[PDB]
């Protein structure tokens, strides 16, 4: 038996943040400073043709003389978040095609909110799913989640298999770092420390259903992939590589100019330990090499993606997908994987050919990377 | 069967006794209503200690101004993380097994927020090894401890599953005297009574769990087998507690209705956990609580109260629960397993043990327990 995803769905926030737009919103409420001209420098050569924002241009949100209180930011998160959210998870169950009472497993995720109740028990009342519904909300994970969700989905899928009985997992991740555009730029004002942050993030939900395939019924869509394994690697280091710190007003992002570098050197190894934690792979040479696979990789950035395709011998025209959920969305933490995921299955249904198996990779906290390897069935 | 083999402790180590909160308010603020209403209360929660991380004489209970939410965060790590760490070695130390063998980690707290999250410094304090699986937990509040067992339980049964060894620490970490100042400020500022300010206090603790494949003579045997986890989600507007962010870290409200929410739904949540465990669901017998021993998340005194009537239980059938919460008072997901540790020595009991303990969303979450 297997560990299946069988429903795939994403939503972009709807109001573009071009280069122009963030321009004007930053030189709207500050003077021009070194910081500020470099930022917008480094902006346009992002190489993202497209981010999106829960926040129009007319939105107060980018007027206030203000800095959102963080009592505002969640609020925020809640007001256009969660149906973001709500949305995304809707429409990876109609393309699951089950019932939303069947879901027997959440597991959610966000890094632009922290709230007791979690957003994901929100989600429960607005899908109507069961009041026994096995909720998880992870945390502390950063880019990484959407891999780490389907991580933690598919052994608690495994358990159910364990007790032979049907369960069926949604995962929702749930990200809007537009939220906290304005508190970014008041801090790189005042510090005069550039924030690429300001350039790379925008706003999306993205949701996936996985079976363990008991109980399968005829109105379920079949396997798109199966998940095989997934392995964590978190390597040493002093501090790590990306930092998302709670202040006053909301969370401050501190991105460090050697995660391309790092990249390089440690995408591979966390290759090399997946497949060999893979025992129907481990022992065959050619399963070590990373073009015998279809890839999709977490763009933390436009160089990120360049580090691990150098590294991994791989082609631009392999990473196609990465790098288009990159261009025409940028980087939407948590659920930037699941985009890619989509757009590969989108693929699939148009004719186009890809690999047998398909290895995810991300960057999350802690220098962790998290990967996976799914299976075509 | 999955099992627990390894249980520990850690409450902070300074008393944080009504005198000595009396004291802290008082150096602060002049008196008003629910300054005085709320220290009443305070010497009425059958609380007899509870502990905080900050000495008397520690600056944040002198300190003029109020501690800005990234000095709440620095807090945590510095005197938190060595709380969790000092657990969860214990836990090791009491199943007997090695660290690098620990496959997942299993973390909550609702007292800190951070990228990375603590667990990830933990990974680093105790060497786990460098693919250990870790999962840390938000958004539950007093139920984490039941929710990360919960979770740990599945996790395990999928390694069952694919046949290989499991090992899960779980721990629990939670430090809300950090925030003691923002809400007597918050307090002071409205008016309004906040009993948070009575209930609270600092621990740490960490259970280690096992699929039992792969057993190694170094470990300890079965102290309990989970036999099953269930959570139930009730009807509601809005949650019966909160803890909302703000400028300088997370403000409770607790709702006055939770011991009548209590009294009503424990028994819904039992029933449906055991109508969930197919080796019970049968028998009529197995739906009377009193034929199980009972562990339940002490949110207040009354709280516990609530329970024993509904459930048709006695105090002394509690008296671990009782106990925990006298001594050490509500510390958050961790209570739960202070009290498992507690029932644990008093051993070294009924056959069955069932915990329940309310969690945000209006959630109880539930557990069935067996001895071996
Ligand atoms: C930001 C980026 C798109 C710029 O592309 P580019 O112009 O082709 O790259 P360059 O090396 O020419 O960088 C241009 C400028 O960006 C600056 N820059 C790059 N990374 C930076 C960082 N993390 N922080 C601050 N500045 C940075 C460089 O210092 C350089 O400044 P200079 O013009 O004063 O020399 C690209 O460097 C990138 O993708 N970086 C990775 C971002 C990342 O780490 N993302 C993960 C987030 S967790
Ligand atoms: C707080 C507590 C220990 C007080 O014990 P008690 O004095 O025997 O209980 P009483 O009913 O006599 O309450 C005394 C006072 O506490 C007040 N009080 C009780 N619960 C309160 C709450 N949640 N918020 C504000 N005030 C509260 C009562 O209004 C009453 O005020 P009054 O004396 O001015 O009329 C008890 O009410 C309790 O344990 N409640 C449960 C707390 C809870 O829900 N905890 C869960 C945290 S998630």
């Amino acid at each position: 038996q297997s560990v299946s995803i069988v429903g795939i769905a994403s939503r972009c926030a709807p109001h573009k943040l071009g280069a122009d737009e963030l321009e004007a919103i930053a030189r709207r409420h500050y003077s021009s400073t070194p910081s500020l001209e470099k930022m917008l420098e480094i902006n346009r050569k992002t190489r993202i043709d497209h981010r999106y924002s829960v926040f129009s241009s007319d939105h107060e949100h980018w007027h206030r003389p203000t800095i959102p209180s963080f009592s505002e930011c969640d609020s925020l998160f809640k007001e256009y978040g969660i149906p973001l959210a709500s949305a995304a998870s809707a429409r990876a169950i109609q393309d699951w095609g089950g019932v939303p009472d069947e879901i027997t497993h959440l597991v959610a995720v966000t890094c632009t909110n922290t709230a007791h109740p979690g957003f994901d028990s929100v989600l429960c009342r607005k899908l109507g799913l069961k009041c026994n519904v096995r909720r998880v909300l992870l945390h502390g994970i950063g880019c990484g989640g959407g891999i780490s969700a389907m991580r933690v989905a598919h052994e608690l899928l495994l358990g159910s298999t364990q007790q032979g009985v049907p369960a069926r997992a949604l995962i929702v991740a749930c990200e809007v770092p537009t939220v906290f555009a304005r508190s970014e730029l008041d801090i790189m004002d005042k510090t005069q420390d550039v924030n690429v942050a300001m350039c790379l993030f925008g706003d999306c939900a993205a949701a996936l259903v996985l079976s363990n395939g008991i109980g399968h019924k005829a109105s379920e869509q079949r396997p798109i992939w199966n998940i095989l394994n997934c392995e964590p690697t978190q390597f040493d280091g002093t501090e790590d590589i990306a930092h998302f710190n709670v202040h006053d007003k909301g969370y401050h992002a501190i991105i460090d100019k050697r995660i391309p570098q790092l990249t390089g050197k440690c995408v591979p190894a966390g290759f090399q330990s997946l497949i060999s934690s893979t025992p129907s792979l481990a022992l065959e040479e050619k399963n070590y090499v990373p073009s015998n696979y279809g890839w999709a990789v977490h763009p933390g950035g436009y160089a990120v993606l360049v580090a691990a395709q150098d590294a991994l011998g791989l082609t631009a025209d392999d990473l196609r997908a990465s790098y288009d959920a990159y261009r025409d969305g940028g980087n939407t933490i948590s659920t930037t994987i699941i985009r890619i995921l989509e757009k590969l299955r989108d693929e699939h249904k148009h004719g186009s050919n890809q690999k047998d198996k398909l290895v995810l990779a991300a960057w999350g906290h802690g220098i962790t990377l998290e990967t996976a390897i799914l299976t075509r069935p």
